[PDB]
């Protein structure tokens, strides 16, 4: 279906061949160094930039809503131990519309988005045996959901990385996810099943992506002297830089020179200026200093695919809000390459 | 059964055609304005004003029992959520009997008046899928009961409100639920079974009174200009005024001034005014007022009637310790108006 | 309370100076041997004999409700293992209206006869830490409960005798518990609070009557030459003997002959016919028999009241919706005997 | 402390020289021929032979007990499913204390019975998220256990062949185990804690012993053409052969006549055809066989080591007893090789 | 077995003629005066004296594991309410291994250590029906586990006397629960296996010890004017006096002078002045003191035992890392005092 102008969006831009990615028309790095999350996301959703007394109140009633009900705890205690925190983000995004399915497109975003990192550290809190974290309102939206999975008062610094971290993440294009989410929007149903919808499509192979692979690799290379005696670099859209790549690695590299340098983060140095001096294109990309400015923060290695999703439910919300204005289903046509006009043989003849 | 002098009680005197009210020979002016709930309570329960060091004693007794165990709250959980806060308020003291049932009158009543509206407000919290909250020991009886309704501490000027709306409403005279607890009692039984019975002779119809219906006529009304182009007047026993409703109109004009108009409280005074010109006996009583003031406390309509009995149990607890030292069976005879002397038919002859 | 006639009823007809006991004009002999308990209960609340198919739909209706939700049971797995059977009774029968509060008469009706007894024998059987017995639709009412307690069908004389001594101790006349069930009526409650009161009412003091202290004092008596060397004989209402004592007696001795005879049997034998030659005026009541057969057929000690009250739940039923047409609150007066005209005094000055 | 006379018991006989294994004198031949696993643990706990009444009395209380309470499958829904079997073994065992601790020695040792195999079949199915399936009173001892391990209803010949494996493996001699057990009972503990400590010394390392290590070596070899191109063989204390080996065989061969030859078999008998030329002493033993029966019959690998307790626990309750009249506690003595009449040292001095 | 040198240890050395207790060669009231809990048990388990960076270590180490998961209070929640603290010991540390079976033997040692007077607590809040108070991280071990009993946090000096009580009671010599917890041991099986063994076998009689029946005595005694008008004197080792007797008086001495004197303590000193004036040989042991102090702290009565469990896990842990290296199973042998080479006798002729 490559190549198809099935979609008219006014949502995000992507120039590959000039490094350029845009929300609602403004550069990603005018949003990465004057802007938050929470702002990025209502930019996203309602097309225009909030006043302050709008960006008061969206703030006020996100931070109203972090808190689950019991039931969902309880569900969630009924989790198997052993199952993959995609399979349990779904079923919670799926179990969300079992209780809260003009003011509906605002309610169910705020539910949404106050929700799914609550929901995310509840089952990282439970799968190890533990209690789940309540949520502070003396917090923002990164150092609530950092407190909430490490039990820890998270540093300014690092909540300020993740926030843009988050920012960043926030939505790249059309894609699988996206194509999907649409799909099951068009057919004028709930939020929360398109965001169960989303989140499978997004899960993939092995319930991850190559975020993991990457640490794999350099856990392989184990030492700053096996990297000359591949996942991680290129890409399939941009052919001079990722725009997000330089934000992401001057990101890792203030947070690591702050907060100390790491083994790993030495071997990164070591593969990334030598994979430069030979392969450059072959650039590296954001799955490259994302896993890296994740486990600095102290985010599990299975954790990093639903924290992807926490910051690419306001991309899809997005994409659903504008989906509905254009009701069309998504009914394409087929082409048959099979037999034509047989019959049924009995059960005995064959 | 109306006229019979059944009972020989020393708790409480009503003058209707001169609009007195009196718990244990004092006006409910001087109670309203130098007592608190827990004071009255303990003059209604044992005739006489409590000392210093007895009045702390007994502060201290209730605010140390005010927490109920986990099992209550296990089996609230399993309350249906769309069953009447009555019928759960009932179970709630039916069930307490199954693990509390000289010093027995004491601590009886100490923990049933601890435990009452930690309840009410525990099914208040779960129904709606939250998590009930535990009291405070800094709190006192109003304020941490509307803490627990509300998650917010209330401010005093409304505790002091509350608290002279409870002692307003602790106990008007023999009634239909004050006979069936001393129905109850005098068969020597515990007082849990007595709160449980008089509870559910309270539900009455539609598990509900007349104080939410004035609020229907009022948004039926829906504005300061619709009065003019019935629940909430007169009353069955006092033909001057009902001396509560002095009271009550006071605070309730007292809480609305220092905390801001509300348009139902100016389609109150409008359809009053209009009242008072061309019914002038039919006077408002203490059902008009009552309602506003919950309201603007923060609590829920079908929640009027449950934080009545919460009023209520210091005077039923009253007449069961009265009624205990006069032990005897209510054990009334009757006419028969039946047929006599006939005999079995068999079925087959029907 | 005692000599008014606050009642009119042609339900029950007690003659003490003739021992002639009739429900609705029909003798109780006619009843206790050519009748069942359900028809009986039918001829009580509805007045009339049912006729074939109203007794086949009803019998339908009362074996197809006999089941009660997982809710509930849940909801006795939080009772305490040490709690009373009444507070149980009590609980489980007020829990009832959380979820089943022209047709709505005969919907409560059956719902309460079907549940009632199953709810008593799943308490009986979690108390004691075992998973309750589902209800088998082959059986009938006596017999299912039976299976239902014990585990085991029960032979067939042993549940006519059952059936026979519910039929006997269906109704007998106003009471204590009786004019607390109209009390809660008055109001145009559900039956199911009327129920949870009567009960409450019912539970007295330690939670228990006069069947299981006659047995404390035959097993004080310990042998048949221990009664030479009073509870369970005499009554307030009739002179001559009770006309249900000697159904009662017959049943007995018709069911330990059957059975086998018992040690106890043989000292209740030679105590009666002792007390029968020097104390005849003094006669055995229900109390003395109702204690046996009950035993004989595997009844706990401390479950002889609930299933009496299973027994009252059709009398009970009937007063109520006679009560009903009867609309009249019970609102009785009273004379003050206190003080009147006092002031309120500062704590400081007590 | 081998080596010490420490016991003096007259349950069992062991003579390594001669290869002769007698429980109270009687040869294990004739148990294992003319007897079941309950009449031989009634020889072992009581000393004699049953009789006829008394050998169905024990089978009646064994099968009327062999239900748990629905408290105890409720503690084991709370086990983690990654658990070992015999770490629930031993808290099962533990937590039956918590509600069963002249007539004290049998009730006991019923429950005890009765009740073990129950909690290990419903572990093993809860383990698997599956609900524990109920015993059935129509099925005797190893019938049952087989049917609530496999679902399905036993052959005769497999549950012949179970219960005189029970019996070769109920008692061998003084052990590790069995020492353990009568220095709890030498305190006058109940034998739940008896059975306790037991199981948790026989547990060893790796939760388990040498009866899947042979499993593990023959499907190492994978064909019957591998064997010659030891775990299995050899004893600590016969010299010519286990007399329960032969036995052991003898089931084995039967079984799989009747039931069909595995592979797992051929490459068994082409391994012990050849060790047996070659290395006889070395014999094989008990733990070649009964891998294979208990394999061929359905039992898990990971539950052969509970299947040996449930053996076992007829040998420890029989030791438990005797030591009982041999009230002695177990206070060895020690020499002391350590250093004398030194001081304590400040902490900043080290 | 008694006399039989079964073990070398340089653990402890107890020298009765003398009063000698020494811990690793250091004097009880060394430790007693210079060292606190922790301390003494990583001299006990590890052999010397912990610097200063390793002492914090530990302490951060235990600190940080006086949580428990959710689902061991959802296991303690199931336990019945009329068990004994004993059997929920032996079940919850059976449990424990369900979870948490060269770093394996520290993270073990840290988390019994942590843990197991947490589900003291927690069973003994339970019990009563209250929720589990969690740890605080700013108390230290037995400040902690008091604000845990007690939910409120104790005076230091109180703190302080129960350490020096742990201190104290942390281990003896060789007795019957350490030779149960070598004989586990010797099968390389996981350190909580051994603790439930231990807490089994130290369970005893009655589930306690001789230090509730002084208080029986005392309680019996009831006043200081009958002494004059046995358990709590002697010892089976020490001739002159226990050394732990007077460091347990002093301690009592000066808790009840500074905390005010009681009268139970004045029937103590009635009654010990009177039998050191006619019995002194015989003297007072620990089992006097230990119950008083105990008691004026707030621990109750039956849970005096499992508090002694706490201080005895120390030295079982120790004894364990011992023989682990000393790998020798316990194998004694026997002498058979029963019939030989009879044969099996048909049933039908017995």
């Amino acid at each position: 279906l490559e190549g198809v102008p099935a979609t008219l969006s006014s949502i995000s831009f992507v120039d590959g061949q000039r490094g350029v990615l845009e929300y609602r028309g403004i550069s990603i790095e005018q949003l990465a160094q004057q802007s938050s999350f929470l702002e990025t996301a209502y930019l996203l959703i309602w097309g225009h930039l909030p006043t302050q007394q709008e960006l008061t109140e969206f703030e006020h009633e996100i931070r109203y809503h972090r808190r689950i009900k019991f039931r969902i705890r309880d569900m969630m205690k009924c989790f198997p131990d052993s199952g993959h925190p995609m399979d349990a983000l779904q079923a919670s995004a799926a179990a969300l519309g079992l209780f809260y399915s003009p003011e509906y497109i605002r309610a169910a975003v705020v539910r949404l988005l106050a929700k799914i990192p609550t929901m995310v550290a509840a089952f990282q809190l439970i799968r190890k045996g533990n209690d789940p974290i309540q949520p502070r309102d003396e917090l923002d939206y990164a150092a609530n959901f950092l407190y909430m999975l490490t039990e820890r008062e998270p540093d300014p610094v690092a909540a300020r990385i993740f926030d843009i971290c988050l920012t960043l993440h926030a939505e790249h294009t059309i894609n699988a996810s996206t194509f999907s989410a649409m799909v099951t929007a068009s057919t004028l149903t709930d939020p929360y099943a398109v965001v169960a919808s989303a989140v499978g499509t997004l899960a993939g192979p092995l319930h991850g992506g190559a975020n993991e692979e990457v640490l794999d690799m350099l856990e392989a290379i184990g030492s700053v002297e096996n990297v000359e005696p591949i996942m991680g670099f290129g890409h399939r859209v941009y052919k001079v830089k990722d725009p997000r790549a330089v934000i992401l690695q001057n990101l890792a590299e203030q947070l690591f020179d702050i907060f100390g340098h790491d083994p790993y983060y030495e071997i990164a140095v070591a593969v990334e200026k030598a994979a430069a001096e030979r392969l450059s294109g072959i650039y590296p990309n954001v799955d490259f200093y994302s896993g890296l400015v994740y486990r600095k923060l102290g985010i599990p290695s299975d954790l990093f695919t639903p924290v992807f999703a926490i910051a690419r439910v306001a991309g899809w919300l997005a994409h659903w809000k504008e989906q509905l204005n254009e009701n069309r289903i998504f009914r394409p046509t087929q082409i048959y390459t099979g037999s034509h006009n047989l019959d049924y043989t009995p059960i005995a003849d064959r």
